[PDB]
């Protein structure tokens, strides 16, 4: 289960919330600036709109997020970054951000690394330790360990890995809205749908004092508004203390 913490359905549904529109108002936006206004020719934007309407945000949010994206040209900015670093022991790093000023990002971003005894890299210095793939969560509560391993199978997986409050599927990058589709066809309800980068290995850490750092970390980068994914190839002795 490492990493697919949100500590128990959603991190949560009230104090939360603002941030958690912020970044779904940011992937309507790249959505809409990579592939159009128009969700017919655009399925990351029909998947946005989804995602957005699913978590209760105002649908004049998810219309204003669109013409943000598209109306764009002068005015906004937003784009993708990749950041790529180290976290003490060792532990790789890759972060996704959707930001309208990456100089101020990649400090915001250096600043954290450096704080909690990592550090930032340059862009390449630890790609080469995952692979971009799609990703699939589907609500535990909802379904079951049995029935959903099955459909996993069924559908055509490229990983499959049960969790305590949401099950994680991993796909050919290409063949994402394809798996989920399938799934949805199946009856299987989609919590998330998005293309995220997984580790090709882990590195084991037992020291507990450096295992805390990795984590204050990865839960630093999730606190700005410009990051949108956080990655890790860690290996921890099942430990909940801490986020």
């Amino acid at each position: 289960s490492h990493w697919a913490q949100i500590k128990h359905k959603k991190a949560k549904v009230d104090a939360q919330r603002g941030k958690l529109f912020s970044k779904l108002i940011r992937e309507i936006i790249v959505a809409t600036r990579l592939g159009g206004p128009n969700p017919e020719f655009n399925p990351r934007l029909r998947t946005a709109i989804e995602q957005a309407k699913k978590a209760n945000m105002p649908w004049e949010n998810i219309e204003r997020a669109i013409k943000k994206g598209a109306g764009e040209l002068e005015g906004e900015q937003f784009e993708e970054v990749i950041y790529e670093g180290y976290a003490p022991g060792g532990v790789a790093v890759m972060v996704l951000a959707t930001t309208d000023n990456r100089n101020r990002t990649t400090s915001e971003v250096r600043h954290v690394f450096t704080k909690h005894g990592g550090n930032l890299g340059a862009s390449g210095c630890v790609s080469y330790l995952f692979e971009r793939k799609g990703y699939i969560e589907v609500p535990a509560k909802e379904v079951s360990e049995e029935e959903l391993l099955e459909k996993a199978i069924e559908v055509g997986a490229e990983d499959v890995q049960p969790g305590e409050e949401v099950h994680i599927i991993y796909t050919v990058p290409e063949e994402l809205y394809e798996v989920k589709e399938n799934l949805e066809k199946l009856g299987v309800p989609i919590e998330k749908a998005q293309i995220t980068w997984k580790p090709i290995s882990t590195v084991q850490i037992n020291d507990e004092e450096t295992a805390q750092k990795v984590i204050k970390l990865l839960n630093a980068l999730e606190e700005l508004d410009d990051v949108q994914q956080v990655i890790a190839n860690f290996e921890i002795p099942e430990e909940i203390l801490q986020k």
